DNA sequence: AAAA
DNA sequence: AAAA
DNA sequence: AAAA
RNA sequence: CAUUCUCUCAUAGGGAUAACGGUGUGGCCUUCUACCUGUUAUAAUGGGUCUUCAGUUGUAAUUCGUUGCAACUGACGGGGGGGUGGUGUC
RNA sequence: AAAGCCGUUUCAACCAAGUGGUAACUUACUACUUGGGUUUAUACCGUGGAAAAGCCUGGGCUUUUUUGUU
């Protein structure tokens, strides 16, 4: 039977997924559990696996028992489909946190459910994506948020004073009235098989309003919704680029951007997903630096990580305070948090000018922010010496920043704060009983961290330099001329 | 070397392509033959196997020699490339029949250059497709000119009166400045390495002004000249669908109209290529049957084989006249030719109301229409009873076509014009000294020839039934609703 | 072109012809603001540009954006004071206003 | 090339 | 899934 | 009547 | 309640099975890359150097878009608090 | 009174509901052929071979048949 070998090697793929995730979960914890002990000696705790609590809620939800049956789930899921039927079972709703809102409600549905959300979702996109409007970027396998940030900077850049729009609607997949959404399955030509239309149906039954979170088919049932809202802004002839709930509009005119209020306005009157008035900014004036302006202004957006000006495309203030967070933090656990400990033993105090610890939060520092490249390699790649450089570190998800400010002013921030944390370090040795101020990481002043630590050498590798961010900006650059944005972040897969 | 491996694989896999459609050309060249002596008899002609004439030009034409030695041609290539020396031979230039614009050029580069030209294309157009707008359905692989008679047919039904602009730009290939092409390169946010620019360029060397034609870096140049005009087309407001020169605009608004044709006209002066004012149709109305109109009005549009009208989608007339002329062509050689002949030696006369070369006719026709899907095959799939069915006929090419009406007049047609031609058939046999009006073929009337065929059974099965284009429309509407028209017509993705 | 062989770029300051020059150059910028339908009075670089309507004068401000990106002479924040409302003395305006 |  |  |  | 195999009344229930899946490090192959310097009969191994961008200069091609080469110039690691000096102004 | 509608009979290969005029054509003219792998017999392109023939030279060229092809 087709549709059974279908649902069979969905689930068979998504369960093996599942475990190889859960594997590779307990052996890094394994890896990181020695590393630690390793760090902090005697008072290291111990090793700890965590089962997610949901396996124990039913046995279709642990990958394990479904990779065990799987055959007899997919027959029964099948003849459940064929005979109209087929319900999905109760998911495991969670509080994630949301403090930017309070809190938000997420499911996690049963594995047999899940792939069989997701197998629908991949086959209702497929036959329908051609529908979808080109400025539509969320859950798509031909779109991305790097193609919206790509579009809005060049069209940002191509003029001077443009006329913004910022909505988020208030509660966009828990509101959508079923009644609109079946409306919708007969328009714009949409080929959706009685099958799919069985199988939306049977996922919406639960509820009576809004769409389930957690979902595959969520995705295009949201994609869905906002298409007569897409062809009327087309229609207005002002740009924008809708990210799920996320919109932006930007035009020329004030009359054009007035006209797509009222159109966001009537759409969500048509479909009940009212605006969120905290987080929708309303409509603004973008102008360059200095320009005077009329209306209310502003010199920069947010839009989904990236900070777009007239000018230049920056990290998002906060994703900037995230790296920092991360940065100050590897070198907190790597440096002074082993030091504040009641107890030293079982660790190692530098000494004979090798500090280990110091090695080791700079190669995760690199880690996090290159992924592992060494500058030689990064120049060799700008060089043209080689043609083959991957990239995977905090960069890959802003491979369009073209910033170089404000990697400059990140860069200048890390090496201070390598230095204060090593000055720390000092101390807190000096006050355990060992000084070594004239000992080689915490001799170096700030301005001379950089240059000796590039030629400091072990096992005839650079493992000592001090990460920046501009060289692997300048690297991200050379690669989306050669490679383009989706290869560029193909590794970095950004999706959240 | 990365570059040099994917020469190779091009270049090979480009030949072996080639390799096979000869040798299906000469086994299917000699099946016919066979199939031809035993239809005329003593007259057939002798096989005769062409090769085609530009292989002898040059040896690197020729499939064969190319995959004798490919590994030097990629390599010679490859290293040509990395001096920036490289240049594409001369192509084999003839004279493609336009009869309706006089002639047209078109080129056959040799194998290493067209290979080496559709290997950057695909580079270019993956790297640059998401800035492509996505009312351009030519030379893609996202889209298609289904795509685009979706849409237009979607919108055109949704309104009751819209404006329309047909455009053609007289030799849109051969008439692009270089220099608006090399300032194109570095706008939109187009993604274009120094090795592909210097590509492009080389294959720009040999003339001053347009692009090639018959390679696929022709067709990326092509989309990537007019993004400009797609552009302003959009912030018009305008919808638009264009294919390669052909663009068809429409709109609610007859500003907006205007303004589109301004635009136009300001994208052929700065791009150079002209519009013939011979193809182009002008600013027309596009109205229902009977609707009064105040300026020149039309009913229906004509668009690359479809002739879409407020209600509903057809087949084009010249379209339509094609499928006659096949279909007429077929009855007349399998049932005609061979008794026009001075002798009827080695032909085999019906007897005992056995028409072999009736029954070949029909199944050819078969052939031709559903692909030779009988129709137990196509009501099982209707009722459900299958969920397996191919679309391989004449009826592939045109998935969209809902004018039932046309398809009853084209069914009505055969059936005629089967009826004309078997009393033609009996006329001749007359004149040819047997008489077989009594006979099964030559007996039925015309109402009566679908009913006593449908009934007619050979070696358990119904080889006699007439086709018909309701059928196949049914169940293409069915495979539409169960699978997106890019599968239905994915093997017809050429054109005319 | 012989006054201007010295330089690169600009025209000379304090000569007959560059007067002459510099009306030629601001003509597109002129037709186009006529076109538009807005008022305007040009004075060398000093412009002046008043409307009835918000749109037109919108318009305006793209036009001497496009003029300046085709030209190369850039405006200066500071001299420029951007779109205002002129209104009589005690009128209320929504949006930036002055009273000359 | 979406799960949460 | 682009030419000849 | 037109600038240094 | 093997996460292995198998059976079926098949999103559930039986059977026997001790492996099933996965991680870090290393070797082999395969990519893979500029220069200089250690050791051996010329190749491994060891230690170093540089790579980017912009402008100018001159040069060579260019199908006039541009490109190559050579030399110079410039850019190429944040901010905040306190003290203090010079400069700056009445 | 018509138009119109409903029959019934007859001519035609199609374009042709047409043309000044009416036939031809599919390796043509100007986009496709059976659900996917797995091997008995049939058989193809080109190249080998073995036979014959017909030319040049005194071995070479050309054309047919056979074989591997398969
Ligand atoms: N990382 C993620 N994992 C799972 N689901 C996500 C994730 N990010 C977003 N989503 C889903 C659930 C979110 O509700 C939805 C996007 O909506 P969101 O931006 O949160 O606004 P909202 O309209 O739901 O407002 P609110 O969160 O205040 O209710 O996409
Ligand atoms: N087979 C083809 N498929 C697609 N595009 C083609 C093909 N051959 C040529 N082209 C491109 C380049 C040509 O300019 C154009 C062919 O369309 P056509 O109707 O011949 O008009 P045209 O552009 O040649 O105008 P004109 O005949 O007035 O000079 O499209
Ligand atoms: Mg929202
Ligand atoms: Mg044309
Ligand atoms: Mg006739």
């Amino acid at each position: 039977m087709k549709l059974e070998q279908q649902i069979q090697r969905v689930i068979l793929e998504e369960a093996k997924a599942l475990i190889k995730d859960y594997h590779e979960y307990h052996n890094r914890v394994h890896l990181e559990s020695v590393r630690n002990k390793k760090r902090l000696g005697d008072s290291a705790p111990d090793k700890k696996i965590h089962r997610p609590n949901y396996w124990s809620f039913d046995k279709k939800f642990d990958p394990f028992y479904v990779k065990s049956n799987y055959k007899s789930i997919a027959r029964s899921i099948a003849n459940k489909i064929e005979n109209r039927t087929y319900l999905p079972n109760e998911p495991f709703t969670k509080d994630v946190p949301k403090p930017d809102g309070g809190i938000r409600k997420v499911s996690i549905y049963q594995i047999p459910d899940a792939a069989i959300s997701k197998l629908f979702f991949n086959r209702l996109l497929a036959k329908n994506r051609h529908r979808f409007s080109s400025f539509s970027y969320a859950y798509r396998n031909d779109r991305n948020v790097h193609f919206a940030i790509q579009d809005i900077s060049v069209d940002l850049k191509k003029n001077e004073r443009t006329f913004l729009a910022e909505f988020d609607f208030s509660d966009f997949f828990g509101s959508i009235s079923h009644s609109f959404l079946n409306e919708q399955f007969n328009e714009n030509g949409f080929y959706i098989s009685p099958e799919e239309k069985f199988i939306i149906r049977s996922f919406l039954r639960e509820r009576k309003v809004g769409i389930p979170q957690g979902t595959s088919i969520s995705l295009f049932l949201a994609n869905l919704t906002c298409w007569k809202l897409d062809q009327d802004l087309e229609r207005e002839g002002v740009k924008f680029s809708r990210y799920a709930d996320d919109t932006i509009i930007w035009s020329q005119e004030y009359s054009k951007i007035c006209n797509a209020f009222n159109i966001i306005t009537n759409f969500s009157k048509s479909a009940g997903i009212k605006i969120n008035p905290k987080k929708s900014e309303g409509i603004s004036l973008l102008t360059k630096k200095g320009l005077p302006s009329e209306i209310t202004s502003k010199n920069n957006l947010d839009f989904l990580g990236y900070t777009l000006s007239v000018e230049n495309v920056s990290i998002k203030e906060k994703s900037v305070k995230k790296i920092k967070k991360q940065i100050s933090y590897i070198l907190y656990r790597n440096l002074i948090q082993p030091l504040k400990k009641t107890s030293l033993a079982g660790q190692t105090i530098p000494a004979n000018d090798r500090d280990k610890n110091f090695l080791i939060a700079i190669c995760e520092i690199r880690r996090y922010m290159y992924g592992g490249l060494s500058k030689s390699q990064i120049k060799d790649y700008l060089s043209g010496r080689s043609n083959r450089l991957y990239f995977k570190g905090i960069m890959s998800f802003y491979p369009l920043v073209n910033d170089v400010e404000q990697l400059k002013q990140l860069d200048g921030w890390i090496v201070s704060v390598i230095y204060r944390a090593l000055k720390l370090r000092c101390q807190l040795l000096s006050k355990w009983g060992y000084n070594r101020s004239h000992n080689f990481p915490f001799i170096l002043d700030r301005e001379d961290i950089v240059d000796k630590c590039s030629k400091k050498t072990i096992a005839g590798r650079k493992l000592f330099e001090i990460p920046s961010f501009l060289l692997i900006h300048k690297a991200l650059q050379k690669g989306l001329q050669e490679s383009g944005i989706e290869k560029i972040m193909n590794p970095q897969s950004l999706n959240y």
